[PDB]
């Protein structure tokens, strides 16, 4: 087996088929700021056949960029290209890699992160409807089932990183390569430092609690501290959210099995959520899925 080796995307040569002109691209208002790294609204001219002028977002390093930070961006780009495109993740459109700082052009989602959108329509939720919640839950499952398929572990699945595009299509992000999102991590991920696809299912069960309580902080009123860990190890789990059907809560509780092997697959989760949804939505989703693959 000296023969079979692991193909590490970050070593494979960059594909310049991606590369896009910098006089073709206009920067814009900042959308989000990372510790290092930032995103921006963008306008690209000639980037797409489908749209001559289109609205993007660009990821760029902050001005204080150590070189090491510089490679991280390229690696993410290489990881992105390798992953391929899927409907439920924020796809790569182009990148600028020569004669300047690196820019990765990503899809732009009009609504924004699920947390803000949910807060906005909390009142309108009887208007935002239960099916709407179910629609998102299904596409978070589908997107992840794609990600796991590529052996990609997100490590930070949550609502702030679920985005809602035009067409109410949810796109996940930051799936590409310390303070840790403790409320969202599986036990093995906190105690054992084990990050896997089965621990992203945990985070997903936390994401649903986020959804169905219409944007509620996980473990509200509970501050992470020694007692919090002593609770989680002992098996403590959040109660049912107010707006979640008995059926869905069952879905979370499955996601929070102390044993990882016991947690359902994303592929499995897509299925459970599909039977919670009108048949016409599954039709709507496939037509949209085809159309996306046909864009450009
Ligand atoms: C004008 C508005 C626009 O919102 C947005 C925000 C981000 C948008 C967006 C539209 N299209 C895309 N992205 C992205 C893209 C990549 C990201 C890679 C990493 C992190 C992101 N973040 C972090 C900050 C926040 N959670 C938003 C997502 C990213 N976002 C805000 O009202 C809608």
């Amino acid at each position: 087996g000296h023969e079979y080796i692991y193909v590490d995307p970050m070593q494979l040569p960059y594909d310049s088929r991606w590369e896009f002109p910098r006089d073709g691209l206009v920067l814009g208002r900042v959308l989000g700021s990372g510790a290092f790294g930032k995103v921006v609204e963008g306008t690209a001219y000639g980037l797409s056949r489908s749209q001559p002028v289109m609205k993007v977002a660009v990821k760029m390093l902050k001005p204080t960029a150590r070189s090491s930070e510089k490679q991280a961006l390229m690696s993410e780009l290489k990881i992105m290209t390798h992953l391929g495109p899927h409907l439920n993740i924020v796809n790569l459109l182009g990148a600028c890699t020569k004669s300047g700082p690196i820019y990765i052009i990503i899809e732009y989602c009009f609504y924004g992160d699920l947390v803000n959108y949910l807060h906005k329509n909390r009142d309108s939720f009887l208007g935002l409807t239960l099916l709407d919640l179910l629609s998102f839950t299904y596409q978070v499952a589908r997107g992840m089932e794609f990600l796991a398929s590529k052996n990609c572990v997100h490590r930070d699945l949550a609502a702030r990183n679920v985005l809602l595009a035009q067409g109410k299509i949810v796109k996940i992000c930051d799936f590409g390569l310390t303070f840790l999102p403790v409320k969202w991590m599986a036990p093995e991920s906190i105690f054992d430092n084990l990050y896997t696809t089965l621990s992203d299912v945990w985070s997903y069960g936390i994401l649903l609690w986020e959804i169905f309580s219409l944007g509620g902080t996980p473990y509200p009123g509970m501050m992470v501290d020694s007692t919090f860990y002593n609770k989680i190890k002992s098996g403590y789990r959040m109660a049912k959210p107010d707006h979640a059907t008995s059926e869905v809560y069952e879905i979370m509780v499955k996601c929070w099995n102390s044993e990882p092997e016991k947690r359902p697959s994303f592929y499995h989760l897509s299925e459970i959520v599909e039977n919670l949804l009108p048949g016409q939505y599954k039709k709507s989703y496939e037509k949209i899925h085809l159309d996306f693959l046909k864009s450009d």
